[PDB]
């Protein structure tokens, strides 16, 4: 029986144990995944220990994603850019591979929701860790362009230039947005507190698809805002959570498990 | 999907999540068992929060067992006698039941290993919480006697007098043990630190069954020592760990899960 886990602090609200348990059963893998809470300043040791005992791989949640990036022996190109690591894996030679599946998890959720990323104009709102982690995977779907925005242009300007080589990535300030986008992606949390970014709603249209990384019962405030202005389809981030898990499972087992039944089940619990 | 957990600090990679998760699979129980960190201010705070948010039960590792004893609204007889709680359960009426499964876990592991406890002469090395927690369940098996021993006499004598009523219990100091015993139980941590108790190996004989509460790859130092003096059977505490887990699981789920396959997998992990 192979050992996997999720390390974070706190862990009582983690859905990964549930999710992975089902992935193992769906793909008939002989593995166990548990949630292990770790002291704020003991991740490295807890980790080195886990692998010492025979740990195959694990997920890293807050607040250890940055320490995980340093703990990894080698990093994947997407973890590289992300600046964080949410997935660890012990290789054959003993090395620990650091990766980041959050962004790819978002990409797969979009595709699962039937959203065409190929040749699309994308507006990414926010420039924090969340936004940073999803740029590369989006660019791999070969969109027409990606527009990054932040309340403070400077930080949005850094991020757009970080991936300028990978494609048409523009950086603009809230005040400069004056056109519609095919896909609007919200990576900011302000909305959970009722706050909306001061952006002209012209960004939304009848052909627009809105994706919010936040999630909850019914629709997120950002999505409701998106529909007040004619947004065609609005998706929350619950699928991103299952998607990132699916990609990690992929990395460890070599098979992408189905996410549809699991998502639908987590959806019930929330409601 | 019921929530259960184990509280430690650390919590240095508890095996309980692994164990209980497997029991769940074998018994097809809809539940998730996690390893929770206990905040510096107290276990009591963790427990409240845990049971407040829908938790149905949890294990408690040292050194929070005494605090769990106070948190419980009701204690089983074995918990009152052990003076510590390793298992909490939220009952249907809202009350939190406090039980202690360590002792029974030991007993079942010994019985699973074909060790006769009824009418046996037992030597319990150590007189701290670990030792105290196994006395009642061992006494229930009706052994001929149980000799509690400790580096410093007084402590062992005090533990013996605490349970004197429940059976033939005597106390002796390390330097006084000059006879063999049918079953020897090591409750100290000396085997983890690499030391043996200052006890003359005469306590071991060809018929002796030696049980060490600590566990690891190969034989524990205490067991190697027992084998040097020809004990008939040396056992480590991995079974006690799984056994106490099984008791708690039953208490919570009303079903008992098997322990041999689980115990065999853990052994495989230990052996590198
Ligand atoms: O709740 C969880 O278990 C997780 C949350 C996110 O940080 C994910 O990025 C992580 O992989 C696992
Ligand atoms: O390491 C563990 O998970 C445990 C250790 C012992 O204290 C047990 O009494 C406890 O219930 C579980």
């Amino acid at each position: 029986i192979d050992q996997y886990a999720v390390f974070g602090n706190p862990i009582n609200h983690s859905k990964s144990p549930f999710i992975h348990t089902l992935f193992a059963r769906q793909t008939q893998q002989s593995m166990i995944y548990t949630a292990q809470c770790v002291p704020v300043d003991g991740f490295t040791e807890a980790a080195k220990h886990f692998f010492a005992q025979g740990g195959r791989g694990c997920n890293v949640t807050v607040p250890f994603k940055e320490e995980a990036y340093r703990f990894a022996d080698r990093l994947t190109e997407r973890a590289r850019l992300a600046g964080a690591v949410n997935t660890l894996k012990k290789l054959d030679d003993g090395e620990i591979l650091g990766d980041n599946t959050d962004g790819e998890g978002l990409v797969q959720d979009l595709l699962a929701q039937q959203v065409l990323l190929k040749g699309a104009t994308i507006l990414l709102i926010g420039a924090g860790g969340a936004a940073r982690g999803v740029l590369k995977p989006l660019l791999d779907q070969q969109p027409a362009s990606i527009t990054v925005t932040n309340r403070t242009f400077a930080k949005a300007e850094q991020l757009a230039e970080l991936v300028a080589a990978y494609g048409e990535v523009k950086a603009q300030a809230f005040e400069q947005l004056k056109q519609s986008y095919d896909v609007i992606i919200n990576s900011t949390s302000a909305s959970l507190d009722g706050e909306l970014p001061a952006i002209d709603p012209v960004i939304f249209s009848s052909r627009s698809v809105c994706y919010d990384m936040m999630y909850g019962k019914g629709y997120t405030v950002f999505n409701q805002w998106a529909r007040q202005h004619g947004c065609a389809q609005a998706i929350d981030g619950l699928g991103m959570l299952v998607g990132q898990a699916a990609e990690s499972f992929m990395l460890w087992r070599g098979l992408r498990p189905g996410t549809k039944q699991i998502l639908r089940e987590l959806r019930k619990n929330l409601e």
